[PDB]
């Protein structure tokens, strides 16, 4: 089997994407987050506290012929970004462009932090890093990829996310149309629990490659590229103007910068970001500071290849026994 989605950006920044998923029978169809960067698959519900809900779809068990509460089970997340959900858990038919998993895991929230509930745009998250990081408890669950990994053609997903446009998630195949040149693949630990790799340096703009190596994580669900703070440091030193600032929150730079390009290795291949990709815009509306999309990982304690760097590549989430990313120019 396979199945194929689009996913869209929720707004003009394409500060996350939004993919429609079929839960339950009749099928309801929330927009969910894909995250390659956790392991639940969560949703705004019936179940969510009224005044948490402002806006989103939301999953109602009851009207799912095929919804089974998983008695005694709950679940409790937090984010990188410090936003966090919790509730209990049904299983229930759950359908993505056209593949089906019967018995997944829908964890139907009762709470929601404050960011989730201020974006209509998205009713849940469907996580697709490795399902060691699943938080239900007292029995771990499967993410929607491992359960549907034995059906599928291949094991493996695609992100193909689009700038300023709509991209696709694949799953169980690999559409050569969709990229130029070849995949270059790369060694995966699992160790963390997630799409954790190596990139083999960088360049900022025109300048000479830097050979080094860049522990870091694939996350579809953060927007930015965090980097260590040296690496963050040679790039917008080459933006005249350009500063970290504290009261904002990171780097920003004068709007009316033309930005450089940004380059990461990955293994002999190198992956392009545009520096259009880098502008996330005023710091507040009217503003001539913007904000930039690279950001230091210092105090993170990870490195992440966020938005930012993954939609300028086709990327492979390849779920294989011994599994590996593969990213393409595109």
């Amino acid at each position: 089997s396979t199945g194929s989605a689009t996913t869209t950006p929720i707004d003009s920044l394409d500060d996350a994407y939004i993919t429609p998923v079929q839960i339950g029978t009749p099928a309801q169809t929330l927009n969910l987050d894909f995250d390659t960067g956790s392991s639940d698959l969560w949703v705004f519900s019936s179940e969510t506290t009224a005044s948490e809900v402002d806006g989103q779809t939301i999953y109602t068990p009851s009207k799912s012929t095929t919804a089974k509460l998983l008695s005694g089970a709950t679940w409790s997340i937090s984010y990188g970004d410090g936003s966090s959900s919790s509730g209990d858990v049904y299983t229930d038919t759950v359908s993505v462009g056209g593949l089906t998993v019967t018995g997944q895991a829908v964890e139907s929230a009762k709470k929601v932090s404050s960011s989730f509930t201020e974006d209509s745009t998205i009713d849940g998250l469907l996580g697709l890093a490795f399902s060691t990081l699943n938080t239900v408890s007292p029995t771990q669950q499967k993410t929607f990829f491992d359960n549907a990994k034995a059906s599928l053609d291949s094991p493996v997903f695609t992100a193909d996310l689009g700038y300023h446009a709509p991209g696709t998630y694949n799953f169980g195949f690999i559409d050569t149309t969709a990229y130029t040149g070849s995949i270059t693949y790369t060694a995966v630990s699992t160790k963390q629990g997630f799409w954790e790799w190596t990139s083999t340096g960088y360049a900022v703009g025109s300048g000479t490659f830097k050979s080094t190596s860049i522990d870091g994580i694939a996350d579809t669900g953060t927007t930015l590229l965090y980097l260590p703070a040296t690496v963050v440091s040679a790039y917008w030193a080459q933006v005249s103007g350009a500063k970290s600032s504290s009261s904002v929150g990171g780097y920003v730079f004068p709007c009316s910068a033309t930005l450089p390009s940004f380059t990461f290795g990955v293994g002999s291949a190198r992956i392009v970001i545009p520096g259009d990709y880098i502008d996330f815009g005023p710091i507040s509306t009217g503003s001539s500071s913007c904000f930039g999309g690279i950001q230091s990982s210092a105090g993170i304690g990870i490195n992440i290849f966020g938005d930012v760097a993954l939609k300028a590549a086709f990327v492979v989430f390849n779920g294989a026994t011994t599994p590996t990313l593969g990213f393409a120019s595109k």
